[PDB]
C-alpha cells in the first residue's frame, strides 16, 4: 500500500535522456570483449529485471522505483551474483550523467540493450526517485531455476504477470549464458545470443534435450550443439497452457517482439504511480536509427 510517484529529474526531457541511451549505446558498442565477446547486453537485461523482480503487488515494496540495488543486502544477494558486472559498467555513465536516479539508469539499461541487440522498441518512462537503504528489499524475492511450470506461474502472480507475460518475458533467454559460479547452471541457450530474437522459443521445440547434471550437480536440460536450458525454462513446454504460447512465439517473430515489449515495459515500470500530466513514454532511437 505504498505509493511511489514518480517525479521528472529536474528540468529533463526525451533529448536528457536520449543522451543517456546513447552513451549506454556507444559503450555497449565499444566493450565488446566482456563475457568472451558476448558483450554487455545479456547482463544490462538482466539487471534491470533483477531490480524491477523484487516488487511485491501486495504491498508496494521492492520494485525498480527506489534504486535499491546500490545498496548492499541487494547487490550481495546471491540471486544477483554476476549482476556486479552491469552495476559496473553503468558507473561511467552514472558519473557523466550523475542526475539520472538509480532506478531511471539501471531500467534505461536494460531498454537500451535489448533495442541495440536489435529487439523491439521498449518504451520508457523517468521519474524512478532514490530511496534510502532502510526501503531495501530483502534477498529472497527473485525465482528458484529448480522449479517446474507451477512454481514459475505462482511466482509471476507475486509480479502480475500472466501466463502470456510470462512466456514472453523469458524469451529474453535467448540472451547471454548461464554461468556456473554465478546459478549453478553453464551455458548458452543458442548461437544467437547477443541478437535479441525469438531463438528461445524455437530451441525448446527444436532442439533434442536431454536431462544431465552439471560440474555444480544441478540438473539442467542439455543439447548435442552445446546449448541448455533451466528446469524452469523447460517447464514452459511441459504445461500444455505455456506449451501453446510457447508455439505461438517460434511462430511469429512480430508477435513475440510486441508482447515481450509491453511485458518488459510494465515489469521495469510495477510499483509506479505517475501523475496524469507527467510526460508520454519516451521512445527512443538507436544509434543505428541516428546515423552514431
Ligand atoms: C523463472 C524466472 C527466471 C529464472 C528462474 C531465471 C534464472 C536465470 C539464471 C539462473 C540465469 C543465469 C545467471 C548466470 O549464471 O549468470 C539467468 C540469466 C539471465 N536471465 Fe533469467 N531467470 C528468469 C527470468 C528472467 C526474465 C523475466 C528475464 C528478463 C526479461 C531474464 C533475463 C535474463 C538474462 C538476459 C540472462 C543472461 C545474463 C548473462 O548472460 O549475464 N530472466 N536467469
Ligand atoms: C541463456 N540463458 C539464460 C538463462 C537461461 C538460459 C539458457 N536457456
Amino acid at each position: 500500500t505504498l505509493v511511489h510517484v514518480a517525479s521528472v529529474e529536474k528540468g529533463r526531457s526525451y533529448e536528457d535522456f536520449q543522451k543517456v541511451y546513447n552513451a549506454i549505446a556507444l559503450k555497449l558498442r565499444e566493450d565488446d570483449e566482456y563475457d568472451n565477446y558476448i558483450g554487455y547486453g545479456p547482463v544490462l537485461v538482466r539487471l534491470a529485471w533483477h531490480i524491477s523482480g523484487t516488487w511485491d503487488k501486495h504491498d508496494n515494496t521492492g520494485g525498480s522505483y527506489g534504486g535499491t540495488y546500490r545498496f548492499k543486502k541487494e547487490f550481495n544477494d546471491p540471486s544477483n551474483a554476476g549482476l556486479q558486472n552491469g552495476f559496473k559498467f553503468l558507473e561511467p555513465i552514472h558519473k557523466e550523467f550523475p542526475w539520472i536516479s538509480s532506478g531511471d539508469l539501471f531500467s534505461l539499461g536494460g531498454v537500451t540493450a535489448v533495442q541495440e541487440m536489435q529487439g523491439p522498441k521498449i518504451p520508457w518512462r523517468c521519474g524512478r526517485v532514490d530511496t534510502p537503504e532502510d526501503t531495501t528489499p530483502d534477498n529472497g524475492r527473485l525465482p528458484d531455476a529448480d522449479k517446474d511450470a507451477g512454481y514459475v506461474r505462482t511466482f509471476f502472480q507475486r509480479l502480475n504477470m500472466n501466463d502470456r507475460e510470462v512466456v514472453a518475458l523469458m524469451g529474453a533467454h535467448a540472451l547471454g549464458k548461464t554461468h556456473l559460479k554465478n546459478s549453478g547452471y553453464e551455458g548458452p541457450g543458442g548461437a544467437a545470443n547477443n541478437v535479441f530474437t525469438n531463438e528461445f522459443y524455437l530451441n525448446l521445440l527444436n532442439e533434442d534435450w536431454k536431462l544431465e547434471k552439471n560440474d555444480a550437480n544441478n540438473e539442467q536440460w542439455d543439447s548435442k550443439s552445446g546449448y541448455m536450458m533451466l528446469p524452469t525454462d523447460y517447464s514452459l513446454i511441459q504445461d500444455p497452457k505455456y506449451l501453446s504460447i510457447v508455439k505461438e512465439y517460434a511462430n511469429d517473430q512480430d508477435k513475440f517482439f510486441k508482447d515481450f515489449s509491453k511485458a518488459f515495459e510494465k515489469l521495469l515500470e510495477d510499483g509506479i504511480t505517475f501523475p496524469k500530466d507527467a510526460p508520454s513514454p519516451f521512445i527512443f532511437k538507436t544509434l543505428e536509427e541516428q546515423g552514431l
